Order: C-alpha cells, then sequence, then structure tokens
C-alpha cells in the first residue's frame, strides 16, 4: 500500500503544516500537525474543556462506529516550545492520503495548552519520530508510521514541504519526479527516540564551506532551524544590523536586508536553504524588525533541522530495520 497527502502552511510565514487525516467511521476529517519530533498522535476532541477549544474541529468518539475505549491508557506530553497537552485513549480506524490504518491508538486531548487553544487551524498533532517517544501509559502506543510500515510497499515516508506553498507527505514509496539530482542518504540513531543524523558541515552565502560535524533531529514539526551559536554567529554577522536579542529571544535583523542562503552539509551533499526561507517577517505587527529563521539551539540540548531546513528539500524518513535519512534538492 502506499499514501499521499498534501500539507499546507497554515499561514503566510510557514509556521507549520497541516495536512488532512481521517479518523473513525464515517471519517471525520481533522487538520493535523505532521511532526517527525514526536511519536503521539492527538486531537481536539468532544472531551476537550470547552474553554480551551476555539475554532479547532474536534474528533467525537461516541459518533465513530469502529471507535473503542483503550481502557486505562492516558498520555500527557510537553514539547520543546513549552506548550503541552493529555488526555485518555481510543483505537480507530486513520486514514492519511488513502492509506489506512486500523486500530490506530488516537489520543483525544481532555486538556491543551493555550498555544494549542489559540491555533484554530491545528486540530492535534500525528507523531512520525520512533515510537519509544510515546507518551501513553500503561501501554505504549505504536505511531501511525510504524503500525502502517508492514503494508506499504517500501518502509518510508517522504516529507516535501513547500516554501509558501503546499507540498506532500508520502508513504511507502519515494516520488522519482519530486526531486532533483540523486539522494544522498545518512545514518540515523534512534536512541534519543529521533531521527538523529550529522551533518557534515556548512557554508554562509557564497562562502567557504566548514567541515564540521553536527548532530541534530529532522523535526517537521519545529518552524526553524536551530544550531550551535558558532554558527548562528557567523550566519547573522553577514547581515547588517543583525543582533541576538534577548528581549526578543533571538536573532533580528532590518526588514530592509536581504539574507544570505545558508548551505548545510548531507555527506559529500549540499542542501541550499534560499535566503527568503530565513526571513519570518516583523516581529510585530509594522515592526522594521525581522525574526531571523535560523536561531541558537544553545538553550535546548539539541540542534533542530526544523521546516525552514526541511522545506528546502525532498527528505525520505528510512524506517528499514536500520533507519536512515535521505536529502535530495528540488
Amino acid at each position: 500500500s502506499t499514501g499521499s497527502a498534501t500539507t499546507t502552511p497554515i499561514d503566510s510565514l510557514d509556521d507549520a503544516y497541516i495536512t488532512p487525516v481521517q479518523i473513525g467511521t464515517p471519517a471525520q476529517t481533522l487538520n493535523l500537525d505532521f511532526d517527525t519530533g514526536s511519536s503521539d498522535l492527538w486531537v481536539f476532541s468532544s472531551e476537550t474543556t470547552a474553554s480551551e477549544v476555539d475554532g479547532q474541529t474536534i474528533y467525537t468518539p461516541s459518533k465513530s462506529t469502529t471507535a473503542k475505549l483503550l481502557s486505562g491508557a492516558t498520555w500527557s506530553i510537553s514539547y520543546g516550545d513549552g506548550s503541552s497537552s493529555s488526555g485518555d485513549v481510543y483505537t480507530d480506524t486513520v486514514s492519511v492520503g488513502g492509506l489506512t490504518v486500523t486500530g490506530q491508538a488516537v489520543e483525544s486531548a481532555k486538556k491543551v495548552s493555550s498555544s494549542f487553544t489559540e491555533d484554530s487551524t491545528i486540530d492535534g498533532l500525528l507523531g512520525l519520530a520512533f515510537s519509544t517517544l510515546n507518551t501513553v501509559s500503561p501501554t505504549q502506543q505504536k505511531t501511525f508510521f510504524d503500525n502502517a510500515k508492514a503494508s506499504l510497499d517500501s518502509p518510508v515516508f517522504t516529507a516535501d514541504l513547500g516554501y509558501h506553498a503546499p507540498g506532500t507527505y508520502n508513504f511507502g514509496f519515494i516520488d522519482t519526479t519530486a526531486y532533483t539530482g540523486s539522494i544522498t542518504y545518512t545514518a540515523v540513531s534512534t536512541k534519543q527516540g529521533f531521527w538523529e543524523w550529522t551533518s557534515t558541515g556548512y557554508a554562509v552565502g557564497s562562502g567557504t564551506f566548514k567541515s564540521t560535524s553536527i548532530d541534530g533531529i529532522a523535526d517537521t514539526g519545529t518552524t526553524l532551524l536551530y544550531l550551535p551559536a558558532t554558527v548562528v554567529s557567523a550566519y547573522w554577522a553577514q547581515v547588517s544590523g543583525a543582533k541576538s536579542s534577548s528581549s526578543v529571544g533571538g536573532y533580528v535583523f532590518p526588514c530592509s536586508a536581504t539574507l544570505p542562503s545558508f548551505t548545510f552539509g548531507v555527506g559529500s551533499a549540499r542542501i541550499v536553504i534560499p535566503g527568503d526561507y530565513i526571513d519570518f517577517g516583523p516581529i510585530s505587527t509594522g515592526s522594521s524588525s525581522c525574526f531571523g529563521g535560523i536561531q541558537s539551539s544553545a538553550g535546548i540540548g539539541i540542534n533542530i533541522f526544523g521546516d525552514v531546513a526541511l522545506k528546502a528539500a525532498f527528505v525520505v524518513f528510512n524506517g528499514a530495520t536500520t533507519p536512515t535519512l535521505g536529502f535530495a534538492s528540488k
């Protein structure tokens, strides 16, 4: 089997991407944030505290003939941005882009944090990291990918995120029309439950390439590119008037600037992030200070290749017995 679904930016900045997902019988379609940095499929639901729902579409298990309470199971998750959610669990039929899993754990939110409530465009998350990170207790649950894997034509999914445009998540096949050149594969460590890999270095604009190992994760659920402070300082030093602002929470730059590109290494291959991808616009409405898309990881504990980086590539998440990542230009 295969599946193919279009993923659409939630706003003009590509802050996140939503993908429609069919849950239950008859289908209830929710728009979920596919997150390669977490392992829970959770949804706004009929159980979510009413004051914490503001415009999201909800899953109502009582209207699904295939929903079953997963008795005793609870979940609770905290993300890198300080957001959180928790609740109980149903199993139900879940389909993405024509690919169906029966008996998928659908984590029904009873509580969500303010950032989820305030984002009416995101109806929940679909985690695509390794199932070792799933938070369901007392019986950990599998991701949609892990449940689909054995049925797929190839044990892979691909992320093809757009810049200010829709893109695609494919399951079970590699669309050889969707990228240019060849795909460079690189090793993955699953020790932390992430798609963790080591970049071979970076360049700023037309500058020379610096060969240096940068361990980080491929995380579709993170907007920006978070790298070591040395690398980030080297990038923003090439933008007149750029500075790190403790008041704003990162590097800002004059909105009048033209940003340089940023290149990262994948083995001997190179992925170029155009300068425009690194512009996240005014820090507040009407400001002439703009927020940068490359930020320091120093306060995180891991480097994150988020959407800024991933949307410059066609990315293969190879879930074979030995997982690997692949990157191609596009």
